[PDB]
């Protein structure tokens, strides 16, 4: 059994519960917010975007308990002052959005936790894991890693899945994302200082910036400086694309590169040939959903630019993902 | 010439100004936020309700100049470390939604401003007023005063006429509202704990808590304890109704109704036979806007059920009511 | 093994076969539509407000196969046309909206079929039914039935014990309601006329009138010409608020309204004290779903108004109710 | 110059409102499925467009703007109008049925002199895209097009890309609003698109357009050399072009932005404000380039360069759409 504690229960923290709490292999012990047992509880329990939690769940002063088992709540701000060395927790999983790097994410450990799994980009001095893309990086003795972005799980093993078959020069991606809790309801100035980000989320197309492409690198070194791009947050709850614009060493026709992506399908990666829209991938498993029916090919005198689209559920994609790579981590 | 200083230049401040830089009446020296003044020049320019602005805004240093008048901008979040003595300000209009009472509110008094008008229901202890139906209460000496709720400057100028015209002994209102920033924008915890304003805003029918209703005696003294209500919130980005159902002292008609609401049609209660829809009210300069479609009467047992509906615009119906009470208490 | 038809795969039709899959009392034949068996095939496997279908799809020529159990595709607008008696089905589920009469979904049964039920209200020359409210009055002689309309199968159950407990004289009913396939998506003229579905459907809050309360007196006749009320449609995909403002023929108070419906909750009348939203009714089994959080009380002079609630899914809670009242009407 | 409607729309309830207060043109008639009452309140009220400025009157089969009465007709079949009873000048066919030389030709057999065509029709008559080629124009055309909405967004972007630098090729996505042919929940769809059948509020959905393809229709040079794509998101209008492409000399990002700017015009405008969709609702502008979204990425010696423009899908088309209709009138 894996003592695991939960820090920051939000969209990936509250779908990192589902998806541990039927699975025996790991123990959630303990759950840290800044609110109350009540209140981490009802948002487990209903959700506008996932559904409604299959399950029992009762609260108790201090603590709530799911499916007959017990988790602690506490309201620490500063992770430093967890009691994650008494609860004895093997590892932390850092979902608030304040922790996003080794030093920060590291009082976990000094708290007591001996390792810590942080489910955002959090730098380039720790090992960033995409599943099923570079997770052979893991031998266990990693006591802070990275999961990556949400986008990156979903680019990765399609831009791994190019390069290997065709050999991707350089590409821009867009990724058409669905609006999150970094974006304000309604206009209103931002904490961070983004005057896009702080429209309202649900009644605009809000550019915004993303490093998911440039640090690719990270996750697959022989695209390193080989991509960038930026994304569109739009106003649906959840659901995401996101396309590439490329350009490869060898001409190649959409057949082709269909063939090449249903080849590297697997849990992680998956593939379709149904013309759905982004309501259909809410709550998937895959971290990406290769959609063949978006593959298109332009040729002017004997060069091609291929444009390229891959489904995810920026919620319940990457926190699959994340939870692949728990489970590896503790193997 | 009133020096104006706004506090907290959220929805109902940014309003404020279009409204108010315009006029000839006010001179607004400073906006006080938790921002600096090149993110409040970029929120008051484009705004995804109500519009661009229609006018030039060019950014300073600590300040921001609208056509061709300069406005200091501060960031301090404790109101009494204000400077507003030394700026002479006249009148803060208190948007924040932090010091909604007259204890906190009279902060900006000790910073050195000479009144203060409160954009929010603000307690029992303090003048509330709703254009066109007790503004005559001010007389010009009150230091503090609220211009009440979106929802009391609808609900009263219809409860009003219903009451003096038919008497209306109780009923129960509802108002489809709009989603407002007090909403979160994903599922997530919610600072005052109300676990329905923590679901996400854009995606849900949300039911909330309104004291406009249980309120009104404030502003109407003869309906109070007459009247309750509630809201449901609903994903429009501005825009609300407000129904009431209501028993009254008289058999009446639709057409009489109808009639007696036109006729207590002024500019702040308006009225229309068009089967309009909510995103038609934006930017309306009503704080009410009768609907007669919406009038519906049943009866049973010779006793009857009435229902009427009014819309506004959460903000700017609400901002302009708001101005009209602030004219008044600086005329006076 | 009773073989269903059904016509009209809409909302209503296709979630009635979600439902039906797990039945093993049907086999539904065939399916008729105005459009191809691909078509049908995406639209049952993908849903955006009921998620996605789990199980096995595969479209054949002119038929797609469910679960491995093949269904016959039909593209007739004209029901009399329909191929019923050469496929002998026992009940057609009539779900377009344009044969809900019993005069017009007679044709079902000239084209051979022995039963007909029709998903929406269809006059009061025949039995409407809302599940666990007026089911009992089924006994197999009916060629033709209603399943009545959402809002009803909402609010008769929620009616019924109020008027069971209190005695309920007259109440005024408000639904707070999904929008649906009858409103335009962006504003643009309107197939019947009605200058509110006209408008952009997920942009606004759209009154509309709804015939649900003054329907109830064919489920519930002692409350005949005793309801009335109107909706209002907002930019939700499906989940909807029904809203009841009544009087009654004795005090109550709020526990005691409450505990009559926990006491009268059953498989379609459901009962929650979770301060839910909307999004939280998507997909129930429930026909209402009584909200304890929502009854409030207003007394003046002794004369109580009474506020209560329910919620429902428009489509799947309309739907469950709908497959229990063919059960019921089959197994007679 | 006396002017007519086929087809109160989006399209043309909007032209109208351009229309009104322009002193040489004087709207005759309008025809369309529906009576007047309809009609005028459509134009009264718009949910996103706004109020209309102005009184309206709705008399016996016409009504009454701003003092000005205009006759209104519900003819399905375009050759059954008294266009030459009333002396059309000019027809703005905006049903979206009679898209074509042929079919539009109707209106000129019912007695029409010219007609203007709101959408793309053919490669058989001259479709124009105001400033930036629409000195075409000469007295004697009959029928013309206004091209697309993408299209008159896409143009000038594209031809000052090209007389500046060249482009050699480019893959054009649209971001854009979701339009009355999408369905409002899921069900089948009148054209089969089994993307435009689901419910157009609550889904990212991919659709084709051909505005990259037929390009060469207005920048002739520019044949065959772009393509592309849509995606249309939960915004009830508000659009943006995005294009990826090489180009023939390389550039910086500053170069970009300069050359955009310098080809700056009433039609095609420049913001480096760093604006959402709904900010643009409304514009003047055929095509507002955005320079904060300009990018380039360099990989060996090879360049791809990304810029992108803003345009709402309803005014800035029409916009353009009555520019062109001024241009054509004047010769
Ligand atoms: N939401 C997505 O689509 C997505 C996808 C991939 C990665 N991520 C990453 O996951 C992380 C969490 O994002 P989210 O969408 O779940 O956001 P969220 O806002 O829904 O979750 C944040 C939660 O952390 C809590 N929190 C904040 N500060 C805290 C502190 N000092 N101590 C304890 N708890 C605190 C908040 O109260 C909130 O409950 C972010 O870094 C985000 O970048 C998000
Ligand atoms: N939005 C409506 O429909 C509406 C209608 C009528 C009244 N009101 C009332 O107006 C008030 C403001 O609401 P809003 O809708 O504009 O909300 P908002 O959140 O858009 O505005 C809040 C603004 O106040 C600022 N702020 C917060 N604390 C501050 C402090 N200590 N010092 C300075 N600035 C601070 C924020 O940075 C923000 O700019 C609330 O009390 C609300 O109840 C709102
Ligand atoms: N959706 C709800 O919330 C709800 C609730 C209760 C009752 N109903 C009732 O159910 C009925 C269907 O509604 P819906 O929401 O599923 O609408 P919908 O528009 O999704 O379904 C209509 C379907 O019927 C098909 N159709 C239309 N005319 C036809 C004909 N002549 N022959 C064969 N097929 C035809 C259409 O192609 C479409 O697929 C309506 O009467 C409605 O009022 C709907
Ligand atoms: N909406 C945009 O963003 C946009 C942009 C550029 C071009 N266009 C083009 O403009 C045209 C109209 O599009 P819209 O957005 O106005 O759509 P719309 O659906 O709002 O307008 C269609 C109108 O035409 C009327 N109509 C339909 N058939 C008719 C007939 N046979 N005779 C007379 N009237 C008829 C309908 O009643 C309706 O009022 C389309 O061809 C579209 O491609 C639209």
């Amino acid at each position: 059994m894996v003592k695991v504690a939960i820090n920051g229960f939000g969209r990936i923290g509250r779908l990192a519960l589902r998806l541990m709490i039927d699975n025996p292999e790991f123990e959630v012990v303990a759950i840290n917010d800044l609110t109350d047992a009540k209140t981490l509880a009802h948002l487990f329990k209903y959700d506008s975007a996932q559904g409604r939690f299959n399950g029992e769940i009762e609260v108790k002063e201090g603590a709530f308990v799911v499916n007959g088992k017990e988790i602690k709540v506490t309201a620490k701000s500063n992770p430093a002052e967890l009691p994650w060395g008494e609860l004895g927790v093997d590892v932390v999983l850092e979902c608030t959005g304040f922790f996003a790097s080794k030093e920060k994410a590291s009082a976990h450990l000094t708290a007591g936790a001996k390792k810590v799994v942080i489910s955002a980009p959090a730098g380039n001095d720790l090992p960033t894991v995409v599943y099923n893309v570079n997770h052979d990086i893991l031998d266990g003795s990693e006591d802070v890693i990275s999961g990556a972005s949400c986008t990156t799980n979903c680019l990765a093993p399609m831009a791994k899945a190019l390069n290997d078959n065709f050999g991707l020069n350089k590409g821009f991606m867009t990724t058409i994302h669905a609006y999150t809790n970094d974006q304000n309801t309604l206009d209103a100035p931002h904490k961070k200082g983004d005057l896009r980000r702080a429209r309202a989320a649900a009644a605009n197309i809000v550019p915004n910036s993303t490093g998911a492409a440039k640090a690719i690198g990270l996750v697959i070194p022989e695209l390193a400086g080989k991509l960038d791009g930026n994304a569109q947050r739009v106003p649906v709850i959840t659901g995401s694309l996101t396309e590439l614009v490329c350009t490869l060493d060898k001409k190649v026709t959409v057949e082709e590169v269909n063939a090449a992506m249903k080849a590297a399908s697997n849990e992680s990666f998956g593939y379709t040939e149904d013309p759905i829209v982004s309501s259909d991938v809410i709550g998937i498993s895959f971290g990406s959903l290769f959609d063949a029916t978006q593959t298109k090919i332009m040729e002017v005198d004997g060069q091609q630019l291929v444009k390229v689209a891959s489904w995810y559920d920026n919620e319940a994609s990457y926190t699959n993902q994340l939870i692949r790579t728990l489970k590896c981590l503790v193997s």
